[PDB]
């Protein structure tokens, strides 16, 4: 028994354990499995060193993880964007360099520019604060993207960008989600260019050694405090204390509790009394992704010479996978590309022993760079969270159509003495591990806040520049901004 | 420890521990709450006598529930529909005989027509058994509801009737469904007609003194094997005999579980090992309806004097309710008068207190009656499941558009020793009791053939006609099935020739 259980082992629960107790209070931290990264996992063996099976980007933007992975002593190195990258369409390879594939047709520029720009031009009107407040909130939940996209989109070659685009950053199908939320997602970490770029922002860098240190050098930092194999399974705000148990079969009291589980997850404790009558059926309509990562690992980095990094962008359903990073080590080291599976590809995909998968990896891996050698692989690993219980499937939560306007702000409404951490909580970066921390910083200064050692004021709090990732804006053009639509193009004539 | 354990204590659980228990095994339902009707619950008091506040409508077309419902001693009655009808739209009410709304403009005459007939054929298409089989599955599964609606009907009256059809079957918004979906629930039942009917289908009879007597009254000649406050928290199926394991601590094991929990609701227990990943990620993409039902009580039933039955359909935003039956009791009784509180309605007027929507109901029923004497009501009677941490909603399941397409297959593929009923799994009248009993039925006998006393045959079985309540097929019409639609009017004028 103590002050404050947490219930997530992952960043955003330690991020918010280990604010608490720099500041006295006796935390607790219950986490049910052996390890402790979150949807954030670094495998190590001698193969491979170590390998991010979970999440591994971080950069520009994203101001937090960065400080707090200092502190703990991490850093960071930059991921190859040296060579020129590729976009792989009916069938050929196009180099190019930039963030952005070259469009060859007028007719067709002219489409694409419309259409991101149009994404921005959208987001541009929804609070990440809340973006329930949209003053076409519910025209925009009550779509789909792909609806979105069928009615904004005139060229082939841009509805299926952005379709990938998409199966890209979330992890569903343009029909499976909302476009009010997606809008919301994306704007929230800054838009298309933060968002889909390599070297100034998204995917920038990964951690030395893996991101996984994060939470266990955290962990360390924390005494027995923190408590694996802990699953909670039941939680009673009845009394006084709060009371948190395991299906360990152990109790734990405190006067406070925050949750770090991913929402869908509280399902999987049972709640007395109930749960409030939105929350109880929010957490039951909004789901995660599926994903696999895969890493194919190679002697050396043989793309470079032909002056390609290992940049695949990929269009097509024949295609395993429609996006592909450098991996090797900062050091020349470990040669290897890394690609995800997405949605429903990684449900099909599925089925294949790991085996068949890599061959398939492979044979597109030399087709679009075009070269025998990725024919001959020398190490594979790869992750399906998918299949995770106490996951629920990858990188994060998406709204559906009904959703996010019914069902939206109750997502970190406070129950009692139950407060609510986790990324699909924030409103930067949310859905990343940046979220991730500022959510449970937030969180934990919420119960501070409550037990009155601290004011409104500093329940929310800033985000100052790191200096080993200084941050650029973001760049247009009076073409870029003032080219017509397909359809301005047409009402012109 | 036992033989076989249930998880569920609601009808569909009752229904399949009874029917091994008939057959000699020795069951045991964990039940997680003192009471152990479904999404079934009969209220008990003088004020009332008895009022479902959970599912009770049964028909013809549902033979089994009927026929369980008869082995434990039970009668129905029939609903009233001597007196007319209405239809209200925008503030007027019409009244009319037949299962149907009558409609002036033909140019609408002939959409309407068309928009159920539609949806028929459009499910003639989907074996229920799979729906995910159609030869259009995913391209009818990527859509909304809505989006058909919108594509599908040229007139605002349909395009409106049409919402509210469906915002009363399945519980939400036409914009939270999957076309596919919601078209497979319609034709599951035998479809439009068979389904909004109250007299020749869907709703039909009422039992008399409530449908948790059926569940209850297989309580009873169960034994103590019913264990109330029972939570099932945790199954483990690592070793032989599996575990089953309750909030309560304490540990049952044997060679199967069935399971009947409405889906999304597995999320509640641990499993080890851990569900594979299909069921894994399902059980987390089907989620419930929204619903309040309501009932207020009346002196007595004046509206039949007007020449009304109380049904009312309600067209409208400013409307809380937009179907309303006579709860009236079998013998001119307890005055009464139910009604659906439906969807995003349902959450909006949740905030309201009690007292508040009775006003906001009364006023609502005395304009469409047209009838002072609604304003005086002599007592009010309300649930809103939307609010129970063990059942999740109401009526039942819905799947958004991925869904039923990707992670359909899965809903009742057994793990390892642990099968599943629940009316979300049936084939018929899924999402209606009737469903619920095959499905436990249909459920346990799969353990049967798994222990060997039965062949893969007599896992599914068909259901006898019950003499009670006979059922009599579904009528065309020439002109019905071969009017066009305002398309084919429009492609008809060919000034051309
Ligand atoms: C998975 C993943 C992947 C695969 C990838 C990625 C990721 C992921 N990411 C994301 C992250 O990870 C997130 O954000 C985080 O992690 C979150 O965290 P949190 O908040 O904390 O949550 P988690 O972590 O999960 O934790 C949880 C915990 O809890 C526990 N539990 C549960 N349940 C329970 C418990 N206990 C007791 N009882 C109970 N019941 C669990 O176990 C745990 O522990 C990301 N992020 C970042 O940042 N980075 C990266 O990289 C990532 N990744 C990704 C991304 C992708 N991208 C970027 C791509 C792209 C491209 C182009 C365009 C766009 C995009
Ligand atoms: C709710 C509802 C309402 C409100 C209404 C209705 C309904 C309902 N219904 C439906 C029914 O209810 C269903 O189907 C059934 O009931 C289901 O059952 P099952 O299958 O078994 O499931 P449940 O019951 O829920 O059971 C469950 C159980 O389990 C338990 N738990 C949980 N969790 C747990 C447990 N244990 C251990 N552990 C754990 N974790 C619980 O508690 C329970 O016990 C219906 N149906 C019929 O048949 N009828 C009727 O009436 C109904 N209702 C309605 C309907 C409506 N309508 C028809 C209207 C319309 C109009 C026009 C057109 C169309 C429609």
């Amino acid at each position: 028994k103590c002050d404050v259980v947490v219930v997530g082992g992952g960043i955003s629960g330690m991020a918010a354990a280990k604010l608490l107790h720099d500041s006295g209070l006796n935390v607790v931290v219950l986490e049910a499995r052996d390890r402790v990264g979150g949807r954030t996992y670094t495998l190590r063996n001698q193969k491979v060193k170590y390998v991010d099976l979970g999440g591994s980007y971080v950069g520009p933007t994203q101001n937090r993880i960065l400080r707090l992975a200092k502190e703990l002593g991490l850093e960071t190195y930059k991921v190859n964007e040296v060579e020129r990258l590729i976009h792989h369409v009916k069938g050929k390879s196009y180099p190019f360099r930039g963030p952005f594939p070259p469009v060859w047709n007028p007719i067709t520029y002219l489409d694409h520019n419309n259409f991101w720009r149009t994404m921005d031009d959208m987001g541009r009107e929804i609070p990440s604060d809340a973006p329930w407040k949209a003053p076409l909130a519910e025209e925009w939940d009550n779509m789909t993207m792909k609806e979105l996209l069928d009615k904004l989109c005139w060229t082939e070659s841009a509805k299926q960008l952005a379709t990938l685009f998409v199966n890209l950053c979330v992890t569903a199908e343009t029909h499976e989600v909302s476009a009010l939320w997606f809008l919301w997602y994306v704007k929230q970490c800054g838009g298309t260019t933060r968002i889909i770029s390599t070297t100034n922002g998204g995917q920038e860098r990964k951690f030395v050694g893996g991101s996984g240190q994060v939470s266990e050098r955290i962990m360390d930092l924390l005494g027995d405090r923190v408590k694996l194999e802990r699953p909670v399974i039941y939680i009673d705000q009845t009394r006084e204390n709060v009371l948190v148990e395991t299906l360990n079969h152990e109790m734990y009291e405190a006067k406070y509790v925050i949750s770090a589980i991913p929402p869908t997850l509280g399902m999987k404790i049972h709640f007395n009394p109930p749960l409030p009558m939105m929350r109880n059926q929010m957490i039951t309509r909004v789901p995660l992704g599926s994903v696999i990562k895969c890493i194919v690992y190679y002697k050396e980095p043989f793309w470079r010479k032909k002056d390609y990094c290992g940049t695949m962008i990929i269009d097509g359903e024949e295609a395993p996978v429609a996006y592909t990073l450098d991996d090797t080590k900062p050091e020349g080291n470990y040669a290897a590309i890394m690609g995800f599976i997405l949605a429903h590809k990684a449900r099909k995909l599925a089925r294949l022993t790991k085996e068949e998968r890599l061959k398939k990896l492979c044979e597109l891996y030399a087709k679009v760079l075009g070269s025998l050698e990725a024919l001959e692989p020398v190490h594979y690993e790869e992750k399906n969270w998918c299949e995770e219980q106490y996951s629920g499937g990858c990188y994060t939560t998406y709204f559906p159509p009904g959703i996010l306007t019914q069902y939206g702000r109750v997502l970190r409404q406070p129950v009692d003495r139950i407060y609510f951490a986790g990324t699909e909580t924030a409103t930067h970066w949310s859905g990343y591990m940046e979220g991730a921390v500022e959510a449970g910083e937030r969180a934990a200064r919420e119960i501070l806040h409550a037990m009155g050692k601290i004011p409104e004021d500093e329940i929310w709090q800033s985000e100052p520049e790191s200096v080993d990732v200084p941050a650029q804006p973001i760049t247009t053009t009076f073409l870029e901004r003032h080219l017509p639509s397909v359809p301005g193009l047409l009402r012109l004539i």
